[PDB]
């Protein structure tokens, strides 16, 4: 199932990282299988609900915890061809006094790099590009 | 099922992109399918339990990711026709300090685009419209 | 169930734009129906619980998404005969350096329109007006 | 039910108002009836899974869209015979810039009003007041 | 069951008022006998499951509505023995421009009352005191 | 077992007030004694489910309103051994305007007591200092 | 299974503290042997339910009180490897009047450090260093 899903989340373009799609494909399956095998388990007539309740509130935790990666990486995969963030574009994203200004030199998964008129790297996150007044010059 | 969910979609106008139409249509008739391929299992006995745990709480963690994608296509389905976005007019949006002005160029189903004074374009997300004070000259 | 949801909708005065009256009877009279067929189904033995489980999911989901739709319909509907929001009423919205002021010239289900000394239209969302210092003078 | 519901909230003081009390009593009354018959259709062996959570999510949404609402009603009633905020008190709700000051002139479940120096009428919403510094002069 | 809870709430200290102590234990002891009903009730056959997501979704209502209540009970309760919130005590909540600056007159379940240097009475919340930085001088 | 949760809490180190974990450990001893009565009750065949819904409802709403003192509650357990927080040390917590400076002389569950320039007490919460920006000199 | 939870999480990178990788361990196993043996009492007919309602509250709540600690645990984790922010770099944290300059001089599972022109020891938290802008020298 491993390769499965690894061929699915390449076609689909949500994960382009080899490594991160490897361990997503990992996880996938994984996941699958201990369901499968606990709906077998609660089929021949082992009370499921501590097993259920437990990984439930173990995924819910973790998913919580991991908030701000996942707004990070879904605005990454949703920002993606948008015809002004291209490499060399002046953009300036905020407006009033968080305001900042650079020409963009690379796109993360976790970040969005500018370089400054001083010389700096400014590490922008997606989420906030993403809620934000973006400026092409 | 795609078909049918494409038509309805197409009628009602939530959805205009032939291809996010198409990729709408594909993943509702999916779902449908898996949840009837799902009560069929659990009609003849196989417990569906910890598999209903997991989709649901997958389910949930990707809703819960794609918050402001929702929000922001939510947002330019409710502002079409609001007959003062219009092409050409001079609207701003804003009050006090966080304030965009300039004239609307095109709109999307992510950011409504402003052509500034200067001539920079301006990438304003539909829920700051929404949650804002549109100031129309 | 049509005609029945769009009488007590008319009746309540909950709604009031008869576009909008007539695609919420359609809404509620087709889930009404839904609902009585997910429960007739689930009475001669079929099981209903990844049926539920997935229009649960796909409705919070719908729900939330719309939230800032849902919230200023509802305060338009509460603001409605507050005897200071009227037609040529000199209103100020607002403490501090988010103030808006304007003349009142119209009211929607989404805005509250003023009219500025130097002519502009206010498009201030009802939300707004609730949750601020309404200032008649 | 409805004279009992109208006496319990005429007798706790919850509601005052003689139209908000009869159309609140009518709505316990109709929610209760409900849920008693949904209880005799389960007894007898209908499924109502699908019902309740119907139900459920319906009146989640309606819950969660009057939220403004129920606070500004809870935040009244709470306030009531505050000793401080009566008639010809002049008091001043805020503290920095967004400050708001003048005599108070009348109290609704909706909105606290004042009369400023200059004549005008200020709406301060009760929710706004719990959660503030009242300053009484 | 009355006099019990009364009781129990005098002796833990949770509540002082006897108003407020009579009437939470009314609360309290119908909603214990209401509990106990409705279990030997589902006990004989009776299908309680609408009666119990209805009360249920009641009672979510009104505990979320009545949230910044019970937040300034709490922290009322909490604050209680401070030994830096007593008559006669210069304090000062806040910092930067939302400051308050006064004596301690008297305490509230709901408000904590400074005395000003011009003679005004500021009505703190104790929510407030429980998330600010008290300056004792 | 109130024996047994303070010997825990005392060799976790989660409790160390004499006072708190004598609470404490009544509390969690009569909660478990609870909830093993409970299953013993529905075993035997009486429908626990009114009994559990009413349960989990009071217990959401009692966490929900001590959330402000669970969080400082954890913020003091956490920030223990911080090696920079010790008596006598110089550190000032905030950025910009919202700033807090002194010397540290004593330190609580609720509160951490600094000692400014003029001699004033400054109690700022463990909340505050765990997401903030402390500067130690 | 303590040693399978250590190795996994020495493994996978997720803890690194030996001190933190056995009390990890130690609580991993201690709550899957408590959800096996739930689910094997619930097998011989034991009304779980109670049980599984008082575990899932006490757990929810635990885990809502450590959210910040959880979140800088995680943002400690996802930040690793970032090749911007290491020993020596010159970063800057912020925009506007919330800025943070430094040097880096150590990394912390709670706090990034940094120091200062003056000689000061800055502690930055890990949720601030993700969700900011950070500016590389």
């Amino acid at each position: 199932m491993k390769r499965f899903f690894n061929r699915f989340y390449l076609d689909t373009g949500i994960i382009a990282d080899p490594s991160q799609r490897s361990l997503a494909s990992r996880v996938s399956a994984f996941l699958v299988q201990g369901a499968v095998a606990f709906s077998l388990l609660g089929t021949i007539g082992v009370d499921t609900s501590p097993l259920i309740a437990a990984a439930g509130v173990t995924g819910a935790t973790i998913g919580f915890a991991c908030k701000d990666f996942g707004t990070n990486f879904v605005a990454s995969i949703v920002l993606s061809g948008q015809q002004s963030i291209r490499t060399g574009n002046l953009v300036c994203i905020g407006t009033g006094l968080n305001v900042v200004k650079g020409k963009v030199v690379d796109w993360d998964t976790r970040y969005l790099y500018l370089r400054s008129s001083e010389g700096h790297l400014l590490h922008v996150p997606n989420n906030m590009v993403l809620n934000s007044v973006v400026t092409w010059e």
